[PDB]
């Protein structure tokens, strides 16, 4: 018995019935039935016929006897199954009047529940904290930066092998999904602050391309060399190398947003700050130009997934593949944006196992950030422009930045409210992290802005906390990043485990892990040591 | 066929005599006999029975025929055999006079030469180097330190599957062998040159204990985290962990003459320097208590090695186990310091495959730095710190500096001599790497007082070369050595090979990834990075 399991042993009692039984989770959406055990006929007078089978625990189950000649269901039963449990079901015929079939199934040995490390670790982290508590920079952004480099560091080794610390299947939002366009927000934020900077005390647009055309060569050269590859399985040859990567991406956004606001920069107005409504939204129309571009991509996103013709899958999908949407579409996992990818770059030059596949069963290659989704990406990062730039112009009255910061929260909250149709499988458009859905982009953005307006006037402004964790790594990104990636394996962060099915043996390997991250980025810097790309 | 084979294909005609073919190498020292293949009788009349077999081409071979059912040996040859060749042994009958049996060798198809593209390649990098002719730090140290490193980092790479760019087996000298006491030599020269300049301007000796103490500490736990394991064949865990290395050896090495230094030190007098001979040797006779623990440790390391008892392997022995010495000693590799290590270490914690086991067929495993090597790496430092002396001492003069260096030269040179008895395999005590021989040791120091010689009257007093390659890693040495021994798999360094079987497919990817390192160590010299231990 392995992780998330219960063995499920079977008695069928009947004379002459050869029973087949089924299997679909709870959680799966528009899913055929499998098999799971085909126990045999009682073959002797008061003697019934036993099986052996096992139930994943992670989710409810729906298990289906539909028997092997004919096709009338002899019972079906939906429950949920606990961990390392010996549960007995038990089919019978019932003696009372017409011939009838129930089933009976009774708990042999108690499952074992398994949120008791979480409890206990959030506990004894309380527990800490109360005995713990008894051209300038800012601070709010850095701790922001730091929030998300110590969730993606803990979700990236291991989530103690959990679920909810995992990224979803499909069509989902989890714990690991929320920490990847916080980093492009910020990136955009930090666009404008470093641009502002630069382009006062004099200087050259043609002195700033340089530097903005050796940043993004050297992010796309890092990616593909370094991070990609899996060095240990063999030494490494093109027709077998994956193009499309997480810093890839990140320099063709920050290339694109970089040269547009560049080209129509214009400078800062003094006085810029007002009562609130009566500013003219004058940091809105400075950007006149740069808006519209947008827009068009937007458009562009909009129309090249629901319009594209794609040869034998249908026009515009967004489901998955395999099992899914009832096995009429056995390929078709990426839809149009799959189509595109595998006519340009390749098949061979993708990601070969996806996040899809262990539930949805879907053998083709797809890529999480590939082709078609880098629009998305591009407006995100706007969109931390746009609060850089809400920063520095009203910087007089704190109430007016707050204002802004509110408006801007509860109107892309309510887009991405009604674009998902408050659920999570359905809607015209649904939260997707593989395609990169608006819907994705708008509701993360709303979280970001919250998370700024408790910040600022905490953090940043009349101190109530020192913010002391979480701006140590927020200065060095790239040295965490690059050093998790390449000492993975090694043996502060990772030992060998002498018993491998314990969610809690993993979790505390995991969270030491973490806390050593968090001490050398602390030890960096009080040695004054910043490196930037 | 693979690299370093040829077939061999052998025909025998005899009517009734089943044969059989042994084998032994020419360089191999008291080897018994193996079996190489056993052809079948000749079946019918004037039908000869025909075997395939391969031969190694690396060193000369001796090939006996000694029938089956006899002893009566019916030939013998000795030779030389080429790389990828079809050979035809034949054994016949003579008809003249009495029966006689002969043997009659014939080359079908010629070998191929496999030093040509040694040869070309030298010559390539004679036509570029035509081509391209036409507290103060010392410049020869860090010229000397390059070529070691340039050295280590080709042969670690791969030496183009060369058998002289490797580490012998046992009881030799090689290209390989040559690089990893002058670093020990550089070292004990570099703690006297830094602690003398330490100890002037005002400082104690209770601050520099910590110093040492703290250097040695951190390269214990480099060597044994880092450098050590393999991480991608599981994870770490005791019981499994090889504590002997490299880096350990270095520290307690350090530790030992850096304390050993600092409790005798006495203050350098002026005007020392003398005309030759009339110095009254003030340079021996200020380190008087200093020697006689060195001749002590010396003394130790000889009554324990050729006196120590050992059970069941003789009491000083110097061989291999295995085939070597005829397998009368079927263990026994490491004799009376295999024995010491395997009491207190265990034989778990040690290097499991040795060099000496893919020709003298030994299953023990041997551990080449580990204990009782250390005192002649300790004899090697004191060494190098004698030559250190000699340089802060005589700089008026450079005429008295190259008469010290040519003296000690001289001495080293001819006791080396006489102790090897200018063979390889005999002598009193034969020159060793695995054993860290005296003979080692004072063979290698002359080679360094040598190469001293040659560079100080050019590097660096009154120019005639710049020395501008081999400084530039000489700077950064632990860099490039945690460098290659971490990022030894990824791309530039090395890729996949589509011809796994050629010297020269390989040579082109060593050379380049020399090259490649020696171009990292001169950006960052431009770079001003330099990191210190
Ligand atoms: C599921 C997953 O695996 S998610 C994967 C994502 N995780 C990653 O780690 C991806 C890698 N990304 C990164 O490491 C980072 O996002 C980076 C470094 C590439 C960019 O993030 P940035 O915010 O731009 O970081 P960085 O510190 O390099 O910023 C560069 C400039 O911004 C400036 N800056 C940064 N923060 C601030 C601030 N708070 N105030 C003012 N200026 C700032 C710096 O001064 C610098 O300007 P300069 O070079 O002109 O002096
Ligand atoms: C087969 C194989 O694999 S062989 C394996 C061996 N190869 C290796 O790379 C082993 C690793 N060893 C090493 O990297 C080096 O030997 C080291 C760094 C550990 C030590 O070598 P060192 O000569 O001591 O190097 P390093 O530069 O660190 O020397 C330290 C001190 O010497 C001083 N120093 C070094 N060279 C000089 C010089 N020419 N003149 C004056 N001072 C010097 C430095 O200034 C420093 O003094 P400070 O810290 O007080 O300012
Ligand atoms: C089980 O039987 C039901 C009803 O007869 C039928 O609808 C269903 O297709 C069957 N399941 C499978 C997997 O054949
Ligand atoms: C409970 O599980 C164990 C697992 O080995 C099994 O042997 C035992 O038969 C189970 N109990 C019952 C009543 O089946
Ligand atoms: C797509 O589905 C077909 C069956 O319709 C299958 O034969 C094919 O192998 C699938 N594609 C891949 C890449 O496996
Ligand atoms: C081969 O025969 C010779 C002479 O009869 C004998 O000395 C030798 O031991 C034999 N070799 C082997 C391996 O038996
Ligand atoms: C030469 O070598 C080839 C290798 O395939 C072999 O087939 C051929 O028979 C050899 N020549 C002779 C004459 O045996
Ligand atoms: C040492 O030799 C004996 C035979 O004499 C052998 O059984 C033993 O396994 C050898 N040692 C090792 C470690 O293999």
């Amino acid at each position: 018995l392995k992780m998330d399991q219960a063995l499920l042993l079977i008695h069928n009692e009947l004379l002459w019935t050869n029973l087949t039984v089924y299997w679909k989770s709870e959680c799966c959406y528009h899913c055929l039935f499998q098999v799971l055990v085909n126990v045999p006929q009682s073959p002797k007078a008061g003697k019934p016929s036993a099986a052996a089978a096992s139930v994943s625990t992670q989710h409810g189950s729906i298990l289906q006897l539909n028997d092997t000649l004919e096709e009338k269901e002899v019972c079906r039963l939906e429950y949920r199954f606990g961990e390392f449990g010996n549960y007995s079901l038990l089919v019978k015929n019932i003696h009372n009047g017409v011939s009838e079939i129930a089933c009976d199934l009774a708990v042999n040995e108690d499952p074992v529940d398994s949120n008791l490390p979480v409890s206990i670790a959030f506990l004894i982290g309380l527990a800490v904290i109360i005995v713990i508590s008894f051209p300038p920079r800012l601070r709010s952004v850095d701790t922001f930066r730091g929030i998300a480099l110590i969730l993606m560091v803990f979700v990236n080794y291991g989530g103690g092998k959990y679920w909810y610390f995992k990224h979803a299947s499909w069509n989902g939002l989890t714990v690991a999904d929320l920490v990847f366009p916080w980093f492009v927000f910020i990136m955009g934020s930090s666009i404008f602050l470093s641009m502002t900077s630069i382009l006062q005390r004099g200087c050259s647009k043609f002195r700033l391309l340089g530097k903005i055309a050796w940043r993004s060569f050297l992010l796309i050269c890092i990616g593909i060399i370094i991070v990609n590859p899996n060095y240990c399985l063999g030494p490494l040859s093109w027709d077998k190398v994956r193009i499309p990567g997480v810093l890839q991406r990140l320099g063709v956004t920050y290339f694109v947003v970089a040269v547009l606001e560049l080209l129509f920069a214009k400078p800062v107005p003094e006085h810029c700050a007002s009562e609130r409504s009566c500013l003219s939204l004058r940091d809105i129309t400075s950007s006149w130009p740069q808006w519209l571009l947008i827009l068009v991509l937007e458009g562009l996103w909009l129309g090249l997934t629901f319009l594209l013709p794609v040869p034998g899958c249908p026009t515009g999908y967004l489901g998955p593949g395999g099992i899914g949407d009832f096995g009429k579409y056995p390929n078709c996992t990426g839809g149009a944006a799959g189509y595109i990818d595998r006519l340009l770059l390749g098949d061979d030059h993708l990601y070969q196992h996806p996040s899809s596949a262990v539930l949805y069963h879907t053998e083709v290659a797809y890529d999480p950030e590939g082709i078609l989704g880098t629009i998305n990406s591009i407006v995100m990062a706007f969109l931390g422009v746009q609060a850089g730039k809400i920063l520095l112009y009203y910087k007089a009255r704190t109430k007016d930045i707050l204002i802004r910061f509110t408006a801007w929260c509860c109107i892309l909250g309510l887009i991405s409210v009604a674009l998902t149709k408050v659920s999570e499988n359905e809607g015209f458009i649904p939260v997707n992290k593989n395609l990169w859905s608006l819907s994705y982009v708008t509701t993360l953005s709303s979280f970001a802005f919250f998370i700024l307006l408790v910040l600022y006037p905490v953090v940043d402004v009349k101190g109530l906390w020192t913010g002391t964790p979480f701006f140590y790594p927020g200065m060095n990104s790239i040295l965490v990043y690059v050093g998790h990636e390449v000492f993975e394996n090694y043996f502060p962060f990772q030992w060998k485990l002498k018993d491998n099915q314990s969610h809690k043996e993993h979790l505390t390997q995991n969270i030491v892990a973490t806390a050593l991250w968090v001490l050398i980025a602390y030890i960096l810097y009080r040695k004054k040591i910043f490196w930037k790309i």
